[PDB]
């Protein structure tokens, strides 16, 4: 979990063209591919497709054909004060109607209402006219066999339908709403792109202050979502894929790829800041930041994998779409961002206690219980303003034309005998039926109830299977009801589904609050452990877990608040209802993502912070002030973001995008800013808690002189062992024996163990320093320095002795007034760094940044062993 990244960091900077050539390729082009999802997205998946009323529905549609008399209503209206019956107005919209039908065949079954035999003595059908004979109404079925091939149909047809009686008709129905639903999809992406697009620019220009700094996390997005719609295209061929995934591409992308852009291309500048040359600073960044994107998209991913538990198609593909979007960016901006960072470099700047934590938590389970309010319905008209026009068609639909509009409860029986199910079968389950109290009867007569569904061309008429059903008188007595037709025992050698709207919405709803449960379970212990394995600590992912679980129910229940009750509901054109059922499960998992990526950013951050070597105290103000700015920079392009879409017309997504708003502005502010820095010192010694090697000068001038454990001949030709060690200049081999047998106190006839050379190198060092302390030139600066600068110098005097480094007086005179960068720049002037650039580099390198890295990430090996100045003995 700690070496890979240093792996990978190497490789993306040695190899950055062909990454940033490869990935830009295959994102443009999943973005060529991708834009036609538009065209292969379903509006389906809101009901239980294992259900009994799927069952119901599925065989009642089979064998009777589907209902399409709710397809397409269109209400009529003669001008002038001219009224229905009129036989010259009559005239000229019926063979207008006709011109329709005919044009459009492969489209539209026919139209039927009264105006089709307008002398007629039906009762229904006359029900078709108002009273003043100012309006009548005719259905419009048509062709196509899914939702979508049928919402499809209406498109073509509506324009040249909405002219006919030179424009005053009005359309109402199931497909004028579908397409004003799904029309909204549409519009908050335009929306999306005109408002968020320019303030997330001017979000990321204040935060970086420099045009190439702050269009890096800019493209990162842009390339994200053209490479999500690619994926989420590829995957329509396999399973269909909502409308409401598209949406959800463009959040993730313009909001969580362009904050992970800005969390790595802000730690890129730090690091150039303290002295790092930018191979090192690519991979510094990738190691630490890089693991904490990687780490925060894998939690997103724990977070939305549970929602596949639930069965509506609409909650995988939104699954699907976060899945996809969010790892996406996380690749792209630790392959393609951070290639970009190692090519351009420094050029990306080159442009231009308990007194608050209790009255906060006083506050949040405040706001966790006006749920209990909460209530769950279906699709209604209601999900558009009350101003929008369709939607004002169908209200005035029902107004004038009362009692058409019906979601009838259906028993559908079928007899896998596969002979024809008899008149006393059916009477026998109409008898049963009336049993249950609660249904309709207009003609106060049992005898006329659960009359059989309607049969048309489009059924296959088998005998074996016989639908009947009755609207219900009270909606809210549903789920009890359905409960109650499917106790009746069948008659003999049948099986009877119970069907109808009420029974596919309320199955639904059933699915989820079955699921929720194991849900709730699985998400909250897999971000737990994973947040065990990204810092160590045990109690914080628990602080982390109720406080997301705190800040979870409370904008719960601000939302209640908000759309059950409406407080907000005139200022925002929404109208107040039931909530969208699985949304309710969408919101649950992405708000409980969100409140635990906010605990990683920071937290990972002063866990770093501490590590290093601090208490907690420091550790977290440290954590917290170098994330602070960051933050808030990142909280506001998600907050614009979101902004954008609290103003869509659809309710399911106004819903949503305020969920967002206010969690991660309470977390932003009330969380990050009071609560844990609160708790992570009221319990502030075992935030680390948990029951399950120090770079030094030994392994730095292992790595510059070799460490040799058996006698060898440097490159002058003298018998050298251990880290440099100069035995003689004998020719005699046993005289370097001799010497060394001396040297260690037993034979060695050549060889010594690493302690051995360990020991030996001590006694070198230990010399070195002797000598620096002893001259007037080289103690000054010695004493200035730190223990790793220290032993950069005590290199030095290795390579070439006290006078030599002595010769350095501008050099060690920087040193010692701390101007590691002047310093830095004139010692690679020097001669000695162009005989042995490699180590010099390296040398220079600890004494502009003051650790290790140069040595800890070193290339290849040394070829050329000479032994160094300073030999003991
Ligand atoms: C982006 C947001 C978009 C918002 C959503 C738009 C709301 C409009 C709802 C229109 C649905 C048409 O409802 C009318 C139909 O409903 C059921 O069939 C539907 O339910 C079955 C089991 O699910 C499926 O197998 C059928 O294919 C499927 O047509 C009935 O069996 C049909 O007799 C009837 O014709
Ligand atoms: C969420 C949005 C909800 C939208 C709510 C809108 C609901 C609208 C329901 C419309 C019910 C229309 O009623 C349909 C009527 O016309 C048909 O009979 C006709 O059949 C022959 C056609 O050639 C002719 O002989 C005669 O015109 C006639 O007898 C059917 O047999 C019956 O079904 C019923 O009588
Ligand atoms: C700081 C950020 C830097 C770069 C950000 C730029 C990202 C661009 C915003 C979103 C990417 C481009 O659009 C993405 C979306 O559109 C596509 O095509 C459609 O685009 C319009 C739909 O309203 C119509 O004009 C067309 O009918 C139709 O083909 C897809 O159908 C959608 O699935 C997809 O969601
Ligand atoms: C899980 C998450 C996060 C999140 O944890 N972000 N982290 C990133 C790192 C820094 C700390 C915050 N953000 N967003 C987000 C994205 C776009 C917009 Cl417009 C607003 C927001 Cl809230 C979402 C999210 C995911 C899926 C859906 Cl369907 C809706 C929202
Ligand atoms: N790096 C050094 O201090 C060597 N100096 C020589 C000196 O200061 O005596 C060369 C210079 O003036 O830049
Ligand atoms: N062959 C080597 O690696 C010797 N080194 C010099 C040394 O390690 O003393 C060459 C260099 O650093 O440029």
């Amino acid at each position: 979990s700690n070496a890979m990244f240093a792996w990978w960091g190497r490789t993306v900077y040695q190899f950055r063209y062909i990454v940033i050539g490869v990935m830009v390729a295959l994102c443009l082009g999943g973005g060529v591919y991708g834009i036609s999802l538009g065209n292969h997205v379903t509006q389906s998946g809101f009901y239980d497709e294992g259900s009994q009323s799927v069952a119901a529905s599925l065989i009642g549609d089979e064998v009777y054909g589907r209902d399409r008399t709710s397809h397409v209503v269109a209400i009529l209206t003669p001008p002038d004060d001219k009224k229905v019956t009129d036989k010259a107005w009559q005239k000229k919209v019926t063979e207008e109607l006709d011109q329709v039908v005919k044009d459009h065949e492969d489209q539209i079954v026919g139209w039927v209402g009264w105006l089709k035999a307008p002398d007629t003595t039906d009762p229904t059908v006359s029900a078709m006219k108002t009273q003043d004979l100012r309006h009548t109404f005719i259905s419009i079925p048509l062709q196509g066999d899914d939702d979508d091939e049928i919402l499809k149909n209406y498109q073509v047809v509506e324009p040249e339908l909405q002219q006919v009686n030179g424009g005053d008709i009005r359309l109402a129905g199931l497909n004028p709403l579908a397409s004003e639903l799904t029309g909204t999809i549409g519009e908050d992406q335009k929306r999306a792109e005109v408002a968020a697009i320019p303030l997330v620019a001017v979000v990321l220009f204040f935060v970086f202050g420099t045009v190439i700094a702050a269009a890096l996390p800019a493209i990162i997005g842009g390339l994200a979502i053209a490479g999500a719609l690619g994926i989420m295209r590829l995957v329509a061929e396999f399973t269909p894929v909502h409308f409401f995934a598209q949406p959800v591409v463009t959040l993730i992308g313009l909001g969580i790829a362009i904050d992970y852009g800005l969390f790595i291309v802000s730690r890129f500048r730090e690091e150039i800041a303290e002295g790092y040359d930018t191979e090192a600073a690519v991979r510094r960044t990738v190691m630490t930041s890089g693991r904490t994107v990687v780490f925060s998209a894998v939690i997103i991913v724990a977070s939305s994998v549970p929602l596949l538990l639930f069965p509506q198609g609409f909650l995988k593909s939104i699954t699907y779409a976060i899945i996809a979007s969010v790892m996406l960016a996380a690749i792209l901006s630790i392959t393609v961002l951070a290639a970009a960072l190692a090519i351009l470099g420094p050029r990306v700047d080159a442009l231009g206690p308990i007194a608050f934590a209790a009255p906060i938590l006083v506050v949040m389970v405040l706001l966790i219980i006006p749920l209990g309010q909460l209530s769950l319905g279906g699709i209604s008209e209601k999900y558009l303003p009350p101003d929008n026009a369709v939607r004002q068609s169908q209200e005035q639909f029902d107004k004038l034309f009362p009692g058409f509009r019906t979601e009838p409860l259906t028993l559908v029986m079928k007899r896998e005998d596969g002979e024809p199910i008899t008149d006393a079968q059916i009477a026998d389950m109409r008898a049963k039926a009336l049993t249950v109290s609660g249904f309709t009867d207009p003609d106060n007569d049992p005898e006329k109830m659960w009359k059989e569904r309607p049969a048309n061309d489009s059924g296959s008429k088998d005998p074996s299977v016989r639908v009947i059903q009755n609207g219900l008188e009270n909606r809210n007595d549903a789920a009890k009801k359905i409960d109650e037709l499917r106790a009746l025992q069948p008659p003999h050698g049948i099986e009877v589904f119970v069907g109808g709207t009420p029974a596919l919405e309320q199955d639904s709803i059933h699915s989820l609050f079955d699921k929720l449960p194991l849900m709730a379970l699985i998400l909250i212990v897999t971000t737990t452990v994973l947040m065990f394995l990204a810092f160590g600590s045990v109690v914080l992912p628990i602080k982390a877990a109720l406080m997301s679980a705190l800040t979870l129910g409370s904008t719960m229940g601000i939302l209640t608040w908000m759309f059950v009750d409406g407080h907000g509901s005139g200022l925002m054109n929404y109208t107040p209802q039931p909530l969208m059922a699985p949304m309710i499960g969408l919101i649950i998992a992405v708000i409980w993502g969100l409140s635990t990526d906010y605990e990683v950013f920071l937290v990972s951050r002063m866990v770093e912070a501490r590590e290093r070597g601090m208490s907690t105290a420091e550790a977290i103000r440290i954590g917290t002030a170098t994330t602070g700015r960051l933050i808030t920079g990142a909280a506001l392009i998600l907050a614009v973001v979101a902004g954008a879409f609290v103003f869509s017309d659809l309710v399911m997504m106004k819903y949503l995008a305020f969920g967002l708003l206010i969690a991660l502005l309470l977390d932003a502010t009330i969380i990050r800013m009071f609560l844990v820095p609160a708790v992570m010192k009221l319990l502030g010694d075992d935030c680390w808690w948990a029951p399950r090697k120090e770079f030094n000068i030994f392994e730095m001038l292992r790595i510059d002189e070799g460490l040799r454990l058996k006698i060898y001949k440097d490159t002058e030709g003298y018998y050298t062992i251990g880290i440099g060690h100069l035995l003689t200049k004998s020719p005699s081999l046993n005289a370097a024996k001799s010497e060394l047998d001396k040297a260690i106190g037993r034979n060695t006839n050549g060889v010594i163990t690493k302690d051995e050379a360990e020991k030996l190198f001590n006694q070198d060092v230990d010399a070195a320093v002797r000598g620096i302390l002893r001259n007037a030139k080289l103690k000054p600066v010695y004493d200035s320095l730190d223990a790793v600068r220290r032993a950069a110098l005590i290199n030095m005097v290795f390579q070439m002795g006290e006078t030599g480094v002595a010769g350095f007086t501008n050099s060690l005179r920087m040193l010692q007034q701390k101007r590691w960068d002047e310093a830095a720049v004139n010692l690679a002037k020097s001669r000695w760094y162009n005989q042995t650039p490699n180590r010099a580099k390296r040398v220079i390198t600890t004494f502009r940044t003051g650790t290790w890295d140069a040595y800890e990430f070193h290339l290849g090996g040394i070829k050329a062993f000479h032994h160094h100045h300073h030999h003991h003995h």
